[PDB]
């Protein structure tokens, strides 16, 4: 019972191809493929679901052999008009009955050819593929097997053939015209036993409503009530008593095939074949049986022969009642009935219906309601988007790439008939908005950066066509920015950097990499190094598998966890590419490059190399090292302190202190290992520097810490 994981993947990868097909515009048949998946799953309750798919296939016009499948949501306007006496409310109910009976007729017709192909020697068939040939043969087998009728009752024969069954089983198999043409081609015979009959069925097959004239219908009701309905038992051909109830819709209250060897699938075919949709603008004298009168019936079958919960049903026969409710168009109550028993299929079934516009979504405002919820007009609704939400929380961590595919399907109700074109699309966009904030998986979701780095397109913008204009850039940046605003304010610089770069605000990225670098150098010597929480990688396999990359293919695989290495990389790309370089403003780009040496300096002192470090500081040109001790040039160097950037200026106190330590240690190191006259002038110059910087910090009494000077002298 752990194929649920196995199955969700099979179903998931199909959503990937499903969504891919809507995107470009390639043809694709969702119910066809979902049914195939469910049939090759081995589910105990499988068949009933495979069948219900085939019903809505016929019900809608999803025919793969014809290549004709409806455009997205072809039925939305037609279904979701609340006015219950409208041209669209009626036109729906009618095609619900047409395609529902069409399948029940096809279902039997498939049961027939199968039975025939079982006895090629006992079902005598000519080379002719006549529809009446196969029914005749089917009727022959049904007697050879002794399953046509209980033996005792009397039938009516012509040429030995039982004519009434040849008509009945023609009506059952969806052939109405061919039954009438059989009555006409044999009018000589039919006139003998029932002359009135040929007039009715000819009126039947001629009307597209499969309904009779008023003289016919009243003449048929009478013919049926008088000498059949209350006549001697067993004397009337049960196929004629049946052919009458079909043709005339007689005894519309008692809809049972009493005389025949019939199964539930026949019982079903009748309850659908007898129903016709009247115009709401009339009083149905006789109480013409319609889709609602049928829907009410099925709703009573469940409370009688079926249970409510997953504990009450242990036989596993919930499949039938779901299939029953699908035929009746009660999609809103069926999917809710099924969700406990197979919460997997209840979704994927709810997916395929919404692609066509049959599932009534809950209006966006009240997303909080439970699964099943009723409208302000007592019309059922399902919380389609939220249903996916809960279903998402089983695989959203290991594979958000799949979760996004499922989550865009909130967009299906972006059609205007749902009442929200922007309103439902907003809840989808809102749903993705809080998905990205939940996970740090910014490398797959929103995108990644090359070494150039042109954006490696992220999934949410690969699936941008579904959400937005098709250019799909207005919403993409909007979620990228706000996500960054919550990474920089949570100090997740590695994230905030990645995001702010994608939104093409490269200057802000520089402000962060520098800030993290200013704090990296501002540390004391030998202290625990600064280390930052790296980014969520893109592709992940620890052992034995390398995918589309090696470490360093992109930053997502770089393992950057040190602000020195981060600032080095960004500035690497930014500097050697002139298109990025020119978008980063002067103070921030230089201020960064300063700290890039400063850290290189702090690492020279951590090492303890004095002469090299002092050349770095000399090249920075921040301090008056080359002053040679004339207060003139030193006063000029101190005047240029304001122009320094914040992330540098704060680390000057450390810089000044480091600079002396190199002048003092190389002065002491000169005393021993080193001619001597030139070593004395250096020794004096190095002592002049420590006295020059002494004055530098002194002029800036206001802009530098109070105790820098006194601690400066102590060590000079």
């Amino acid at each position: 019972d752990r194929f649920l994981r196995e199955k969700q993947a099979k179903l998931a990868e199909k959503i990937r191809e499903f969504n891919d097909a809507r995107q470009r515009g390639t043809p694709f048949y969702i119910c066809r493929d979902l049914a195939d998946l469910e049939s090759k799953s081995g589910d105990r309750h499988g068949p009933h679901i495979v069948e219900a798919y085939r019903a809505v296939m016929e019900m809608v016009g999803e025919h793969p052999d014809a290549g004709e499948a409806p455009r997205e949501r072809q039925f939305a306007k037609m279904y979701l008009d609340p006015n219950t006496q409208s041209a669209n409310a009626l036109a729906m109910r009618k095609q619900i009955l047409k395609g529902a009976t069409t399948f029940l007729e096809k279902q039997f017709w498939n049961e027939v050819n199968s039975l025939i192909a079982k006895y090629p020697q006992d079902a005598n068939l000519g080379g002719l593929p006549d529809v009446v040939s196969k029914i005749k043969a089917y009727i022959r087998l049904r007697i050879a097997r002794k399953t046509l009728v209980p033996d005792n009752v009397e039938l009516q024969q012509i040429n030995g053939e039982y004519v009434w069954a040849i008509v009945f089983y023609l009506l059952r198999a969806g052939f109405v015209t061919e039954a009438a043409q059989y009555v006409n081609s044999n009018q000589a015979h039919f006139r003998a036993i029932d002359r009135t009959f040929s007039g009715y069925i000819n009126s039947y097959a001629s009307s597209e409503e499969r309904r009779l004239k008023r003289q016919m219908q009243d003449r048929c009701m009478s013919e049926y009530n008088q000498r059949i309905r209350n006549a001697p038992e067993g004397s009337i051909d049960p196929f004629r008593m049946a052919c009458y109830k079909i043709i005339g819709r007689c005894d519309l209250s008692n809809r049972s095939l009493d005389g025949l060897q019939t199964d539930v699938n026949d019982w079903i075919w009748l309850q659908f074949n007898l129903a016709r949709e009247t115009d709401r603008s009339l009083e149905l004298a006789g109480e013409s049986y319609g889709l609602a009168e049928l829907q009410a019936s099925i709703r009573e079958i469940g409370l009688k022969h079926f249970p409510k919960t997953a504990a009450e049903d242990t036989n596993g026969s919930f499949g039938m009642f779901f299939y029953l409710q699908i035929l009746a168009g009660m999609f809103e109550q069926a999917i809710a009935y099924l969700y406990p028993f197979s919460y997997v299929d209840a979704v994927h079934f709810a997916i395929a219906l919404t692609y066509y516009g049959l599932l009534r979504p809950v209006d966006a405002a009240s997303a909080g309601n439970e699964l099943l919820s009723h409208n302000t007009r007592s019309m059922p609704q399902i919380n389609f988007g939220r249903m996916l939400g809960y279903y998402t929380r089983d695989f959203r961590a290991a594979n958000p790439a799949a979760a996004v595919d499922y989550l865009v399907l909130i967009c299906l109700n972006a059609d205007e008939a749902a009442g929200g074109q922007q309103a439902q699309a907003a809840l989808c966009h809102e749903a993705l908005r809080e998905l990205v904030l939940e996970s740090r998986e910014f490398s797959r979701l929103i995108g990644d950066i090359r070494p150039d780095g042109r954006r490696i397109r992220g999934v949410i913008e690969e699936r941008g066509p579904l959400i937005a204009l098709g250019q799909e850039d207005d919403f993409i940046r909007t979620i990228t920015l706000q996500a960054a605003s919550f990474a920089d304010d949570n100090g997740r610089t590695t994230d905030a950097v990645l995001l702010y770069h994608l939104a093409e605000d490269y200057d802000t990225v520089v402000s962060i990499v520098s800030r993290a670098l200013s704090e990296a150098i501002s540390l004391e010597i030998g202290e625990d190094p600064m280390r930052l929480i790296p980014v969520k990688p893109r592709v992940t396999n620890a052992e034995g598998q390398v995918e589309e990359a090696a470490p360093g293919s992109s930053l997502s695989l770089a393992a950057i966890d040190d602000p020195v290495e981060l600032a080095k990389a960004m500035m690497g790309m930014y500097e050697r590419d002139h298109m990025f370089w020119q978008k980063i403003r002067e103070p921030n780009r230089v201020a960064c490059s300063v700290l890039l040496q400063m850290a290189d300096i702090k690492s020279l002192v951590e090492q303890g190399r004095w002469a090299e470090c002092l050349d770095k500081i000399r090249a920075l040109d921040i301090l008056p090292l080359t002053a040679r001790g004339d207060p003139g040039t030193i006063r000029s160097y101190a005047a240029r302190f304001p122009s320094l950037a914040q992330p540098v200026a704060i680390n000057v106190p450390n810089l000044l202190m480091w600079t002396v330590l190199c002048c003092m240690r190389q002065r002491e190191r000169l005393a021993g290992g080193q001619n001597e006259s030139t070593a004395r002038l250096m020794m004096d110059e190095l002592k002049q520097m420590t006295v020059d910087l002494m004055a530098y910090t002194s002029q800036l009494r206001y802009r530098l810490p109070p105790h820098l000077h006194e601690a400066l002298a102590r060590a000079s």
